[PDB]
């Protein structure tokens, strides 16, 4: 069988896009397994709680099998043993990465907000009808990626297909079932600041400088008050465990649709240059910014050239 698989640390997007591309193609008589590269945070667990899903299963090791990607083109977010594996698939909505094979394959990559978004064409392509409890993980996908819309990585393609995934569903209500998603995000009391801070982090190779992010999406920035001093204490002992030149944390706020950035860092003046607004006691304020890969990255990436 082939490993529909998703990228390191999942987030919704990849675990619901392996489970929603294995059932496809193990009707379309091309067997295929769900599974993961890590734990599922408690919004993906919530997601497949209340559609009656178990977890993809927890895989590490690809030496020498058939392995579908979902939501990337990417070495470093691909199993460490990529290279001893056969790529026979890749969906995604990213640019195009260092993933190569020396073998034909499927890609279906487009320029939307959510891999799941995709993955319904494939649906539509092979003429597959989608069973309601697969429409509803695909929808909430796609709602964690784009933010209930409110993304600037939302397109057109991201809110016809909701609109669509929702009916088959049988979801009424399906920006309340994305609101019910970004609750369970905001409920970060009693959790230790390192699984806040890993959540969903990368590490970025800006022109030779190891720069390491994270981002919680929650409905208001005030329940991370009394928890913020820990975070900043964290991120600081983080730059050092890894010997990275600079730590950063998105605390999102997706009703302001706003970022507070919590910043340690080498440079001294980090956000002023990339940004054009300065970081007053690690802290600044980014009005506007939701997309790590679109409104946060491109313009550090920028200031480390220059
Ligand atoms: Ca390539
Ligand atoms: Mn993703
Ligand atoms: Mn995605």
């Amino acid at each position: 069988s082939m490993y529909v698989v998703g990228h390191k640390i999942p987030d919704s997007d990849s675990i619901c896009g392996a489970i929603a591309l294995a059932y496809l193609k193990n009707q379309i008589g091309e067997p295929a397994i769900a599974a993961r590269l890590g734990e599922l945070s408690p919004e993906t667990a919530f997601i497949l709680e209340k559609f009656g899903f178990e977890a993809p299963e927890y895989k590490t090791s690809y030496a020498g099998e058939e392995v579908y990607i979902v939501d990337h083109s990417e070495i470093t977010q691909a199993p460490d043993d990529i290279a001893q594996a056969t790529i026979v698939g890749i969906v995604d909505h990213h640019k195009l990465g260092d993933l190569t094979t020396s073998t034909p394959l499927e890609c279906w990559i487009r320029p939307v907000g959510c891999s799941n978004t995709v993955i319904k064409m494939m649906y539509d392509f092979y003429q597959v009808k989608i069973p309601a409890n697969i429409a509803g993980i695909m929808m909430c996908a796609i709602l964690s990626d784009t933010v209930i819309f409110k993304s600037p990585t939302c397109t057109t393609a991201d809110i016809r297909c909701v609109e669509a995934l929702a009916e088959i569903a049988g979801v009424e209500d399906f920006k309340e079932v994305g609101m019910d998603m970004f609750k369970v995000k905001s409920a970060v009391e009693g959790t230790p600041a390192r699984d806040l801070v890993m959540r969903d982090f990368k590490d970025f190779n800006m022109n030779g400088n190891l720069v390491g992010i994270g981002q919680l999406e929650v409905i208001d920035l005030a329940v991370f008050d009394d928890i913020k001093a820990d975070l900043e204490a964290d991120i600081a002992k983080l730059k050092v465990e890894g010997n990275r030149h600079s730590v950063l944390l998105l605390l999102t706020d997706i009703m302001k649709e706003g970022s507070e950035m919590l910043v340690v860092s080498d440079s001294a003046d980090l956000t002023e240059r990339a940004y054009g607004k300065p970081t007053v006691d690690g802290r600044v304020w980014l009005d506007g910014v939701l997309s790590r890969k679109k409104q946060v990255v491109p313009a550090l990436q920028d200031a480390f050239q220059k």
